[PDB]
């Protein structure tokens, strides 16, 4: 299949975080994509590496780079719940790829409520609950 230019981009841009913990890094990164209507899937691919991980490091550091991404109006409103909404449409086959991934997403989408992220309808739309 054809190279997806933009997905390798953010995959590249994301995996690169994880490895350096260079949050600043990333939020530069992601601005110089130019890619404002896509940004649903940086949350969707930000999500899926917290489920496929281990150990805590990648749910924390996918967390604050959310987290800054929001509160510095990096990411709309339309395209974090897109992001969202794309992992609940996808969780079923997620989790049957990655066992636990409903409890890992659950406590995911409550640390991003508490840390002032998401509407609290679209915590509560989290399929997990």
């Amino acid at each position: 299949q054809p190279v997806n230019h933009l997905v390798k981009e953010i995959d590249m841009l994301l995996k690169e975080y994880l490895l350096s913990g260079d949050i600043s890094e990333a939020e530069h990164c992601l601005k110089e994509l130019e890619v404002p209507h896509f940004h649903h899937e940086l949350v969707y691919e930000a999500i899926v590496m917290v489920l496929e991980s281990t150990g805590e490091s990648a749910f924390k550091m996918i967390l604050d780079l959310l987290k800054s991404l929001w509160k510095s109006s990096t990411i709309t409103i339309d395209q974090m719940k897109r992001g969202y909404e794309r992992i609940y449409n996808e969780i079923p086959d997620i989790n049957l790829d990655v066992p636990h991934s409903y409890s890992v997403l659950e406590r995911f989408v409550e640390e991003c409520f508490q840390a002032g992220i998401i509407s609290k309808q679209l915590r509560d739309l989290c399929p997990s609950r």
